[PDB]
């Protein structure tokens, strides 16, 4: 398939809102490969939209999944080492997913010199930065 | 079971927060499944927060958990590289899943150049 | 045990402050199980203020009991990994039993542009972002 | 082939838009070779911006592709380390391709002492 | 021994100071258990203060034997592996014992876009 | 050589522009020695500034290079973490050649006390720090 | 030596300048131990001052000393660890023996929103937080 | 050699712009040993600044350096450890030889709540 086409952009927004990666889902009979897919986003604001729906929901299935990859891992060395890459992979991926849910999260509490206030000095501009 | 139906809500939180995971929960006979759960939430602000509040519940059982998961490692390479796997994607899942309380603590002495006061020049 | 039981709930603060996990402890003979003490927890504001006096003093337990894990470690490759996993989750649960005292302590020295003074330039908005 | 022509440039960003890399690009017969790619993108301001775009795109085809490095990898010690390298690799260098979108994500909670306001002197 | 006395707090105080740890004071005949000393420094803030400081003293000597520990280092793969653990854990421990000494270190020149001044805009 | 030579010195500029390193560069037959090229830099601009260039050149070279040191690694375990440094070299000189195009990328969302407004209290100096 | 001797203070701040670590120096024929050079530092501002000027040395000195440690180092699994032990732990001490001079360099370029300028919007308190 | 001596300190200058390490330099006869040139350094602040400079141009050859560590590695595990540890050393090095140059270089982009403007209240 090459040209836009509705309904099939309609069932990879759902398959990619359970948690399935795009190359998997394209890889499924009969869909568009990544790159169709890339072009028809490009091109289509409706699918781009409901393509952003999907990426939360998407993300939000992989939270879940990240604790079953752990848990399930094969006790063996390399299993391991590739479960721990698949979480990291996907830890990684979240954040950009949906940044504001699951971007860093830190708390600083900002103290100045001996634990007491922050000290500021202002002064006249001393060179040309404006 | 797909249509929005509260108490069945209500259950899912409960069950949520006695520290079952979501998983768990939609494996159950009757109970939604994972996508259904997520599209209700979205299309219902009132459940979105019942379940936020059971998310939090959530997290402080499974605080507890990874000291379990650490202390009773089995001392084999990989089984320790497992359970050290199962720690560190709970530790990050926990300050998402409460950011306030299970997020990074820091404490920053902010001083100036040379420890004086810090020097801002304004145009 | 499953309604509320204060002075079991005393006990559990006691060897919680010692520095025992509450998973370990609540395996104790004639213990309620964890998701009980959440619930007493959720329910009783005697409990939990007590219980947060407990918090406090089990991560300063644990402060002192992470040199003797590290120290006493059997030196076998799989122990010392071990040793180095109980340790590190400890750090990580300490800095959140008490942020003010053991989470990360960093000094900043802030400077500006070639380590002259920091220079800012204000503007009016030019965007509506009120 | 060394001198600026557009279309060809044109026909660069297109491939580069769909996924195929730089370096695969200019191994296509008539192609400039990357040091000329580079050159004309410095003298030419039209030309590093249709390429920008182009690379933005390419960028969204390498974040799937992460996915598939991971989950594929060989169960097999040097592959998975090769594989983690892939993909370690990806994730910095997407992170510059389109910083906005991939790059780090971090929000910072700011109290003062004591979780009190922030408290500062000024002279 | 659980009721509060000076006197045994000011040797304890002592011999924290002169580098011993806590655990190994304890263990001494005579001397609160654990759980004792933190009850008293809590119920009593004179003795939280002497504490305190000697905990800076005992902090000033671990920070010297973290030399000793990789120096001299069995060099067999657990043993440099343990020697590591102990050291990790004494760098964290300082900068707890002690933030303003121990503390990391990091100057930050603070800039704006390109490296030209820092743009505010304000409502 | 030892006098500055621009023929030569154009040469280095373009073979470091294709991301060949200084010291490999200065391997090749009837090219100065390292030491002597960092001493025509010191004193000659026109270098200098043609280096500068050059550098920026070069940096776009290298971040092409890396994705092709990884993925075709020899899947060794020696040879796969000789390919982990030289790329973990390259990513780190690539931000110290050209900060503004590959230093590391953060979105920092700033909030306040429990993800209110960031509180701020103003006092005069209480110390003389001026 | 239990009471405070000049002479012998005098010759550990030589030795620690030189980068020698002072459990080490107090392992030398007729060194006061660890202890008693602390209590002596604790009661003497004017060993204390020495002792600083002598810190600091101590750190210049290091800081040479780990290029050596990692160059020499013998091509065993063990040995290289062991080096890389004692480096990191070198490089930790010095960022705390000398932090204007050691501690980490971090350029932090700052923008706001879109990379236009940073957005701030300043309200009246809405809680009592004074 | 210990009495402060001009023309010896710019000849060690030299010796440092030229890519020597002051190990090397201190190592050839008539050369003061490193304390005293370090004691030297203190009590003359010209020679701290003639050195200071010949840092940085030495840095710029050990930047070169790190390329051909890495590429040049013997490919066995504890070699390549060997060449890791050996570059990680110098990139930690550099950043404090010349902190302008070889520092850390990050880009934040500072936002507010939700994307929108940063919120500050003041009392």
């Amino acid at each position: 398939p090459s040209d836009y086409m509705p309904e099939v952009a309609d069932d990879i927004c759902s398959l990619l809102s359970s948690g399935e990666s795009l190359l998997k889902v394209c890889k499924r009979p009969g869909m568009p490969d990544k790159s169709t897919v890339f072009r028809w986003l490009a091109k289509h604001e409706d699918f781009r939209d409901k393509y952003a729906k999907a990426t939360e929901a998407r993300a939000d299935s992989i939270f879940e999944e990240i604790f079953e990859i752990a848990d399930n891992a094969i006790p063996d060395a390399a299993e391991v080492a590739k479960a721990r890459l698949r979480v990291d992979t996907r830890k990684w991926a979240l954040a950009r997913m949906n940044p504001r849910k699951y971007g860093d999260k830190v708390t600083n509490e900002l103290v100045g010199k001996d634990g007491g206030a922050i000290q500021i000095e202002t002064s006249p501009m001393s060179t040309l930065f404006g």
